[PDB]
């Protein structure tokens, strides 16, 4: 029957907007950065004036605590990331953060007790944007990486991750996945077009994609582009075009449920009269069929030496991201539905998308998703876009599968 | 002529102290313009110059002018120039030959007891690389009034620093208006960047032509977006878009051979984050031939191609000129006094088109000007593996100094 305060959740939104500002109304507040610092400390501020207490791991992550009325009960987990991207949306992350802290203070609200404490998780490092890879802190809880591992991670600058973590304050004492959950639910925005384009409030999201991100690193030879005749050329950025080129038409052949991109590229020495010494990018594929991405993988590794053998470049690739598609538990996504009828709100089945911390909390607990509609499936762009009233429809959404989950008690 | 030959010893040991300063990774040079190193070679350059009996001015521009006087007060100078500055992949003879082999022709001169009607100037243009600041050749550029001052000082690296505050900052802002000195002649000695000297067993490249260039900076714009969960088809891809650019480029270059390249060095997305596609990708497309006509059709065809490429992607597409110059003609009179040089002296010869742009293909503009050529290990040069031997490095100063003399004139 019961909603969150639609508006206490919107002005949240706001405020935390106004922390690491991109240059377009969104953010560019990346994980480990001052701005990110910044955003950490309001959070905590909020949820300690809402009566929870912090952990913070060996990752930088926080655990916002409501207490159970049953001491030994596990906690069911709200968890988002804080982190954006450096064109980041206001909503990517921050909704499902700041949805758990409208949860809690909805339930402080009406007097509500749980036998499950409730825990907003804050994950370091979901974005994968500044240290790849992605859902880093997730990772690392779920054991998936190694603590070490996660801290050797280096920026384009060459800072570690586990420096920087240090640097801003935010090294926690607590073992990284030492706590076991009950349950974990995310709520995020979808990130696609789906639900808008389906006149759907609430996407009860099943599974989620699975990806590779594979770094190639192309080895050229620097030489002079006036000078050297075209025949003794070794020619790594055009390698790098034919890879691209390649990895296009890997995605175009797998449609439907494959994308295959690249976002990131760097040339060295980077100067307009010197062919490059080293080109180093990454292909971003995924698909929610083990199968198609698998052979997506295989065939890019196997095509890309081949493009580079041909112009005399060397190819060497690392996995720098993966994980396979993953299947939410069943029982949690019908509690995300049930509340979503309970609630009166239109509702579809999605596959997510992206990646998100969820999909680590999925190996070691029942862990579902939530999302909402954001507009023209525009995120990972500052004009990232989604209504007070479709943020408040998914927190309710949150709000009763949560309160479902850890059970009231009078 | 017979016997008047420079010091091959005392040039090679310039060379490898200069190559100490600005150290790469490799053991040739990342010593770009006006950086701190940079100001430590100039500094290097000037005290040798200075002990060799040469008096400075400094232009606007950095531009450092060593002059050795004649004997004549109202005969205008015979230059000697190149660049100390270097590419962040550089040799440690790219540039640096041209201006330490003019140090070494006066160090000649003086062991000699050589008098010149004209004086001789040993020039240091600044920023001859455009790697750091595009374009290359900016100083010459400047001089020759091709570029205004405010715009050379204007140009900005990739950190957003500009040109006119570091030439400041290092203490290389000289007070001489740019392109106040009129020549009677300018001379520039260089390593081929190319194979064809070695290759053709010669040890002096009389340089005849140099061909022209584009460099074509495109702004492509795209849609940031997500990689993992914005479908195939409503993905606005200006990776893909370049990708494609790259590779009409190189049909481009291709179908025009022989006599034409094209290529890119330099490439940047924005925001360049492995699960963003980039709102913004920037690159330079480097396209040169010795032929006007093929140069302007494969400029022409490839700013005709880029958009349709671009939008066939929903990808927009700017270009703007960020360097040019049409291929070159040296002097012809100074040319055969080269080949009389290398003929004089016994040295094999052959004639070149220059592959490469240098400050020469300015100085043109405003004096009768030629180059001078040695070989160079495989053609390779802004890599650091850049190679020449002290036989080679000589021959060429000798023909150098030999030119030189024959321009500027003995007086007994
Ligand atoms: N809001 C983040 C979406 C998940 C992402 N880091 C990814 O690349 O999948
Ligand atoms: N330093 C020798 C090469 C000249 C160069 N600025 C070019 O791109 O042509
Ligand atoms: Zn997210
Ligand atoms: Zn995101
Ligand atoms: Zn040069
Ligand atoms: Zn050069």
């Amino acid at each position: 029957n019961r909603r969150v305060n639609a508006d206490r959740l919107w002005d949240s939104l706001m405020e935390m907007a106004k922390i690491g500002p991109g240059v377009a109304g969104g953010n560019n507040r990346q994980t480990l950065t001052d701005a990110d610092g910044e955003g950490r400390r309001l959070f905590q501020s909020w949820c300690e004036e809402a009566g929870l207490s912090m952990g913070v791991d060996k990752m930088g992550t926080m655990f916002l605590t409501r207490p159970g009325t049953d001491p030994d009960a596990l906690p069911v987990h709200i968890g988002s990331h804080l982190d954006t991207q450096p064109t980041g949306g206001k909503f990517d992350g921050v909704l499902g953060v700041l949805s758990g802290l409208e949860a809690v203070r909805t339930m402080n609200d009406l007097g509500i007790k749980t036998k499950h404490p409730i825990v907003v998780t804050n994950w370091t490092n979901e974005e994968g944007a500044r240290f790849a890879p992605a859902m880093l802190a997730s990772g690392v809880f779920a054991g998936v990486h190694t603590l070490e591992y996660a801290y050797a991670r280096k920026d384009p600058e060459g800072k570690s991750f586990g420096d920087e973590l240090k640097r801003i304050g935010w090294l926690g004492d607590e073992e990284v996945g030492a706590r076991k959950m009950h349950a974990y639910f995310e709520y995020h925005i979808e990130q696609g077009p789906i639900l808008e384009a389906e006149n759907k409030q609430i996407g009860v999201v099943t599974h989620c994609q699975g990806l590779w991100w594979l770094e190639f690193t192309l080895t050229g030879r620097e030489a002079h582009t006036g000078s050297t005749p075209m025949d003794m050329r070794v020619n790594a950025g055009l390698a790098m075009a034919r890879i691209l080129e390649m990895v296009q038409t890997v995605a175009m052949e797998n449609q439907p449920g494959a994308v295959g991109g690249v976002g990131q590229m760097f040339f060295s020495p980077n100067s307009r009269n010197v062919l490059p010494g080293k080109v180093v990018f990454t292909v971003d594929i995924r698909s929610p069929d083990q199968a198609k991405l698998d052979g997506m993988r295989a065939r890019i590794e196997a095509e890309a030496p081949k493009i580079c053998e041909r112009l005399g470049v060397g190819c060497s690739i690392e996995a720098v991201g993966h994980f396979d598609p993953v299947t939410f538990d069943p029982k949690l996504v019908e509690t995300v539905r049930g509340a979503a009828e309970k609630l009166g709100y239109s509702h579809m089945n999605l596959v997510s998308g992206a990646g998100h911390d969820a999909c680590w909390a999925a190996k070691v607990a029942p862990t579902t998703m939530i999302m909402c509609p954001c507009v023209g499936g525009l995120s990972h762009n500052e004009a990232e876009d989604i209504s007070r009233e479709w943020a408040a429809a998914g927190a309710d959404v949150l709000f009763h599968a949560v309160l479902e989950t850890a059970e009231i008690v009078e």
